C-alpha cells in the first residue's frame, strides 16, 4: 500500500530529508525534490521533502531522529506518505528554543542557529514541529509556536523569522532529541545489529511473547575493554526501542552497606517488571558478581546469589531484557553465563580505522572545525584507541583551541556569537596524538586487513592455493556439501625470511573480508617462558567469536628455536604451547570458517604432529620473491613516497636476483632516507622526489639476507615434501 | 534453588532448608529437588564463612534425618561431582549418582523433535542433518538453536501482517526453513564443545577392510567376555582387560577400536596424545583418575589411548632425557589399570607408532599384555578406505577403485585419504571454474590427476623396523614341534 511504510535510520545527518526508493515513488508519482505530509502515531504529523536512494528497500523509508520523534514513532513503525497539497510559502513563522536545551547559552539566536539553518534551504515547517540544529559545539532544539499562513508552510528567504524569547518548558511525553541514539555510535555495525536483532522482538513486540511462548533472549552480556561504549550502546538501544532503561551501577550497588544492596537489586528488577517492556542495564557487572571463589565476604556472595535468583525469576514473559557490561568475560560468576541468565554474549572490541573515523565524525559534529582537519589522517594514526580515547583526544584538541584564544574576547550566560566563533586546527590533533596514551594499545587486533593481492607480486600458484583453501569454502559453501567433504582448516607456510607469508595471509583474509588475528613468535615465547599456555585457548576463542577469521601463527618455530634445533634440549619436538595449539585445532568445527595459517622459516624443526590431517596438513613453500614480486615490493614501499618517474623499478628488480622482500624494503629504507637527509642538508644550506641517484646510492649498500645454502636447504625440503613418487604415469585401464 | 537459598541472609537460609524438608515430610511421598547443589554445599574447606558451613551442616543433618521411612526422596543436581562436600556423597545422604552427560546424535535428534513439535516447520527442515552437525550441543544449546531459528523466521515476516491478544490464524501461519537452522549452526557457540565424548561409535567392521586376524583377535578380547560371560567362569579365567595396537601411522588402529566398541554397542572414550601431553606438561596426571572414572561409569566401554607414546617422544626417544621409560602420566595409567576389576567390561586399547619406546611396565600381565600389529593396509583395506572416504561423495561408476588399490602397494590409509582429499578437491575446483565460466561426479580423470601427486607416507625402513619388532615379539621360540608322548 502506498500509505504504509516502515521506518529506518537515516544514512545522512540532514534535519528534514527523508530517503525513499524509486519503486516506491513509481506508485506515488512524486518528484525528487517535492514535499509530503507524513502522518505519525498519536494524531501527530509533519511535513518533509523526500529523497531517492538505493540503499533502502522498496517499501522502506529512512528518517532521522528529529523527524522520527516529530511523528511520535520509532524504527520499524508504520508511517503513511500522504503527499502535501503544495502549501504556499510562509510569512512570519514564530519559533522559540526549549528551556532545557538553551540553559547556559544566551544571546541572539538568529545569526548562529536560525539563519544558517534556514539559509538556502527550503525546509517545510508545521505548528508542532521541533527541530534540532548543531552549532557552537552544542545541539539546540527549537519549537514553532505559531504559523500565520496555515499550519503547514515552507521556509522562504524573505520570511521574517521571529524569536522573541521566553523559552517553552519541556513537554510531558517528548524526550530529548540529542541524548543517545544509534547515530551516536561509531562503526559498531555488527555488534549493534546483533543487539538490535536480539532486542527487537522482546521489546517492540511484547504481546507476541504472551501469545506464542518461544523463549526470547533474557540476558545479554556486552564485554570488551573499557571505554568501548557498552553503556552508550545499551542506552542507544533502549532509547531507540522506547523501552524503559533502568541502569544498575556496580560500584553504586556495592557502595551500600550489606542491606540496601540486595534491596536495590530487587527493587530495580521489580521496577523493571512494573514498567512494561524494559532493559535492565547492569554496568560494571564484575563489580557486583565476580568469581564467587575470589570473594571474601558474605554480603558479596549474597549479592551474587540474589542476582542469580532475580535473573532466574526473569525467565517469565515479563518483557524485561537484562543487559550487562563487563570488562571481565572471565571474571564474572560462570553461573551467570548459564542458560536463562546471561545467554547471549556480544564482544564490542577495539574500533578499526573506519570505526575510529566514525567516532571522530560523531564527536566533532557539534564542534566547529577548520578546513585542514583531515579527521581521517588522525583516524588512521589512532591505533590502539577505544572510543573513549578518541573522545579524550577530541576534547583535548578543542580545549587547546580554547587555550589559544582564552582571554582575548572575554567569556564572562555568555553570548552565542562568540561561541560559534571557534575552530580546531589539524596541528592540535597532531599534538594530541603524541600526548594520546591509548588505553588499548596492548590489545589483540582483530580487523580485516588492508593488504590485497595487488600488494603481492607473483606467487600465482600460492595465491591460487590460498584461495582454494579459504575463498572456496567461504564463497562457495554449496560445494563441500555436494561432494560431502570438509575444507581443510589449516595451512603451513614455509620458506626463507622475508618472502611474503604475512602479506599472503593478510591478502587472503582481505579477499574474503575475514578478520585477521596475528600471533607472533614473541607471544608464543611469552606463553612458553611463563608456562601460560592456557592463553592459547583464549586466542582460539577470539578467533571463533570473530569468525570468519584467519588465525595466523607467524614464526611458529619460535619455541623450537628457543629450545635449540630439531631435537632442542634433550626432549622431542613437542612443547606445551604448540601442544595447546594442537588441542585447540582438534576442537574446532570447520563450520566456523576459522582458518589457521602457520608460518615458519624452519619447517625441519616444526613438530610433525601439527602437519597431520585435521591440522596444518597442506604445506606451501613461499620462495624468494621473483622479479614481479620484487616490483610489487618496491611499488608498495615506495607508494606514499614521492618517487621520480625516471626510476626503472623494473630494471631495479633484475639484479636483485636472490633478494628477499626485506632486502628491497631496506633498499628504499636507505634510498628514501638518503633523500630525507639530502632534503635536510639542502634546507640548512638554503635557509622533492626519490631520485635515481638516491636509489643507486642505496643499491651500493645492497646485501642479500638469505644465503645460497639456506635457499638450497629450502629447495631440498620442498622437493622431499612435494616431488611425491613415480605415480605420474598412472592411468585406469581402458 | 541453590542461589535462592544462599540469597537469604544468615537466618532464613537454614529456616528455608528445614521448612522445605518438613513440608516434604508433611506432604506424603515427595521428591525434594535441590537444584545447583554446589551453590548450597561446596567443599567446606573452600568455604570462607560461618553461615556457609552452617548451611552445609544443616543440609547434612536434614539428609541424615531423612533416613527414616518418610517416603521423601532427595534429588540434587550439580555441575560439580567433585566440588560438593564429600560428606554429602556418603551412605544414607546421597548414595546414588547419575551422570546425565552430553546427548549423542540420536539424543540431539530426539531433543530437536521435542522442541519442534509445537512449531510449524517446513518440508525442507531435515531435523536430522542439524542433529548430526550439532556436535558439542547440550539440550539447552539445541533449545537455543531452535528458538533462534524460529525467531529469525519471525524476523523475516515481522511487520507484513500486523501482530497487534492476537488472532490464531496468523499464529498458525508460520514456518521455519532449513537454511535458518544452517544459519544458526554457524552462530551456535556450543557449551559442551570442549567435553569428553562418550558415545557408541558409528564405525562398523564394514568400514574396515582386511585385518581379518586383527578383527578376530579384537572380538576374542572384547566380544567374547561381553556376549559370552557364561564362559570365563566355566573355565575360571578373567578376560584380558587391555590390548596394545602397534604399527605404522595411518593403518586403522582408531577405526579398529571404534569398530570393536560398536560391535558390542559399548561406549568409546578416546584419549589422544595431546591430552596425555597436557597432563604431562602441566603435571596434572591426577586427571588420569577422572578419565578412568568416566570409563567406569560408562561401562561397558572401550577406553582408547591413541598415540600412547606421545610422552616418550616428547622426552626424546627410548631413553628420553637421561631418565628411564617411566613418566608420571603413564604411571598413573598403570595405577588406574591395576585398580579396575575386569567385571566392569572396561577395555583399554593403547595405540602406538613406537612400541620400542613404550614403557615395558604397561605390557605386563594384568595390563596391555596382548600386542597386536596393525600392518600397512592390504588391497582389501585400501578398497575399504577408498569406499568409506568416497561415500557421501558422488563418484563415477567407471572408476576402478579395485584397480586404484593395486599400485597403492605401500600406501597407508592416510595416503588414500589424501588421494581423495586431492581428487575430490580437484572436482570441487573444476565445478567452481565451470560455474564461473558457465554463469557432478568424481571422474576418473580427477583420480588420475590426484594419483599424479601420490606419495607414500611410511618409508621402507620404517616398515622393516615394524616387521622386525613383530618378529621378535611374535615369532616366539622353537616349540612348534611340542607334543605330549603317546
Ligand atoms: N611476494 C611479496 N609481495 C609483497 N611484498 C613482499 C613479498 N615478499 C616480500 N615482501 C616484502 O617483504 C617485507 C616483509 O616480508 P614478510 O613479513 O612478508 O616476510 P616473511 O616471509 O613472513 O618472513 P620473515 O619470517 O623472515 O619475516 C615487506 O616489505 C613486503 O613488502
Ligand atoms: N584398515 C583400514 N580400514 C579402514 N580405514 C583405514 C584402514 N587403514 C587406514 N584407514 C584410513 O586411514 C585414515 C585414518 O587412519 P587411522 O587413524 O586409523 O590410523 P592409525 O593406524 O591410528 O595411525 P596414526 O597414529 O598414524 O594416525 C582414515 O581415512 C581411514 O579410513
Ligand atoms: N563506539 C563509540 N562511539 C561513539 N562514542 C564512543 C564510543 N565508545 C566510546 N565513546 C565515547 O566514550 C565515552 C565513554 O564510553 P563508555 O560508555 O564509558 O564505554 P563503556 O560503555 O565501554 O564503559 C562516551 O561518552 C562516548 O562519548
Ligand atoms: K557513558
Ligand atoms: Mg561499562
Ligand atoms: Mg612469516
Ligand atoms: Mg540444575
Ligand atoms: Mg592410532
Amino acid at each position: 500500500r502506498p500509505n504504509r511504510l516502515i521506518v529506518d535510520e537515516a544514512i545522512n545527518e540532514d534535519n528534514s530529508v527523508v530517503s525513499l526508493s524509486q519503486p516506491k515513488m513509481d506508485e506515488l508519482q512524486l518528484f525528487r525534490g517535492d514535499t509530503v505530509l507524513l502522518k505519525g502515531k498519536k494524531r501527530r504529523e509533519a511535513v518533509c521533502i523526500v529523497l531517492s536512494d538505493d540503499t533502502c528497500s522498496d517499501e522502506k523509508i529512512r528518517m532521522n531522529r528529529v523527524v522520527r520523534n516529530n511523528l511520535r514513532v520509532r524504527l520499524g513503525d508504520v508511517i503513511s506518505i500522504q503527499p502535501c497539497p503544495d502549501v504556499k510559502y510562509g510569512k512570519r513563522i514564530h519559533v522559540l528554543p526549549i528551556d532545557d536545551t538553551v540553559e547556559g547559552i544566551t544571546g541572539n539566536l538568529f545569526e548562529v542557529y536560525l539563519k544558517p539553518y534556514f539559509l538556502e534551504a527550503y525546509r517545510p515547517i508545521r505548528k508542532g514541529d521541533i527541530f534540532l540544529v548543531r552549532g557552537g559545539m552544542r545541539a539546540v532544539e527549537f519549537k514553532v509556536v505559531e504559523t500565520d499562513p496555515s499550519p503547514y508552510c515552507i521556509v522562504a528567504p524573505d520570511t521574517v523569522i521571529h524569536c522573541e524569547g521566553e523559552p517553552i518548558k519541556r513537554e510531558d511525553e517528548e524526550e530529548s532529541l540529542n541524548e543517545v541514539g544509534y547515530d551516536d555510535i561509531g562503526g559498531c555495525r555488527k555488534q549493534l545489529a546483533q543487539i538490535k536483532e536480539m532486542v527487537e522482538l522482546p521489546l517492540r513486540h511484547p504481546a507476541l511473547f504472551k501469545a506464542i511462548g518461544v523463549k526470547p533472549p533474557r540476558g545479554i552480556l556486552l564485554y570488551g575493554p573499557p571505554g568501548t561504549g557498552k553503556t552508550l550502546i545499551a542506552r542507544a538501544v533502549a532509547n531507540e526501542t522506547g523501552a524503559f532503561f533502568f541502569l544498575i551501577n556496580g560500584p553504586e550497588i556495592m557502595s551500600k552497606l550489606a542491606g540496601e544492596s540486595e534491596s536495590n537489586l530487587r527493587k530495580a528488577f521489580e521496577e523493571a517488571e512494573k514498567n512494561a517492556p524494559a532493559i535492565i542495564f547492569i554496568d560494571e557487572l564484575d563489580a557486583i558478581a565476580p568469581k564467587r571463589e575470589k570473594t571474601h565476604g558474605e554480603v558479596e556472595r549474597r549479592i551474587v546469589s540474589q542476582l542469580l535468583t532475580l535473573m532466574d525469576g526473569l525467565k517469565q514473559r515479563a518483557h524485561v531484557i537484562v543487559m550487562a557490561a563487563t570488562n571481565r568475560p572471565n571474571s564474572i560468576d560462570p553461573a551467570l553465563r548459564r542458560f536463562g541468565r546471561f545467554d547471549r554474549e556480544v564482544d564490542i572490541g577495539i574500533p578499526d580505522a573506519t570505526g575510529r573515523l566514525e567516532i571522530l565524525q560523531i564527536h566533532t559534529k557539534n564542534m566547529k572545525l577548520a578546513d585542514d582537519v583531515d579527521l581521517e589522517q588522525v583516524a588512521n594514526e589512532t591505533h590502539g584507541h577505544v572510543g573513549a580515547d578518541l573522545a579524550a583526544l577530541c576534547s583535548e584538541a578543542a580545549l587547546q583551541a580554547i587555550r589559544k584564544k582564552m582571554d582575548l574576547i572575554d567569556l564572562e550566560t555568555i553570548d552565542a556569537e562568540v561561541m560559534n566563533s571557534l575552530a580546531v586546527t589539524m596541528d592540535d590533533f597532531r599534538w594530541a596524538l603524541s600526548q594520546s596514551n591509548p588505553s588499548a594499545l596492548r590489545e589483540t587486533v582483530v580487523e580485516v586487513p588492508q593488504v590485497t593481492w595487488e600488494d603481492i607480486g607473483g606467487l600465482e600458484d600460492v595465491k591460487r592455493e590460498l584461495q582454494e583453501l579459504v575463498q572456496y569454502p567461504v564463497e562457495h559453501p554449496d560445494k563441500f556439501l555436494k561432494f560431502g567433504m570438509t575444507p581443510s582448516k589449516g595451512v603451513l607456510f614455509y620458506g626463507p625470511p622475508g618472502c611474503g607469508k604475512t602479506l599472503l595471509a593478510k591478502a587472503i583474509a582481505n579477499e574474503c573480508q575475514a578478520n585477521f588475528i596475528s600471533i607472533k613468535g614473541p607471544e608464543l615465547l611469552t606463553m612458553w617462558f611463563g608456562e601460560s599456555e592456557a592463553n592459547v585457548r583464549e586466542i582460539f576463542d577470539k578467533a571463533r567469536q570473530a569468525a570468519p577469521c584467519v588465525l595466523f601463527f607467524d614464526e611458529l618455530d619460535s619455541i623450537a628455536k628457543a629450545r635449540g634445533g630439531n631435537i632442542g634440549d634433550g626432549g622431542g619436538a613437542a612443547d606445551r604451547v604448540i601442544n595447546q595449539i594442537l588441542t585447540e585445532m582438534d576442537g574446532m568445527s570447520t563450520k566456523k570458517n576459522v582458518f589457521i595459517i602457520g608460518a615458519t622459516n624452519r619447517p625441519d624443526i616444526i613438530d610433525p604432529a601439527i602437519l597431520r590431517p585435521g591440522r596444518l596438513d597442506q604445506l606451501i613453500y613461499i620462495p624468494l620473491p621473483d622479479e614481479k614480486s620484487r616490483v610489487a615490493i618496491l611499488k608498495a614501499n615506495l607508494r606514499k613516497s614521492p618517487v621520480a618517474k625516471d626510476v626503472d623499478l623494473e630494471f631495479l628488480a633484475k639484479m636483485t636476483n636472490g633478494f628477499s622482500g626485506a632486502d628491497l624494503t631496506e633498499i628504499c629504507q636507505r634510498a628514501c632516507k638518503l633523500a630525507i637527509r639530502e632534503s635536510i642538508e639542502s634546507e640548512i644550506r638554503r635557509e622533492p622526489e626519490i631520485r635515481r641517484d638516491h636509489f643507486e646510492e642505496a643499491m651500493r649498500f645492497a646485501r642479500r639476507s638469505v644465503s645460497d645454502n639456506d635457499i638450497r636447504k629450502y629447495e631440498m625440503f620442498a622437493q622431499t615434501l612435494q616431488q611425491s613418487r613415480g605415480f605420474g604415469s598412472f592411468r585406469f585401464p581402458s
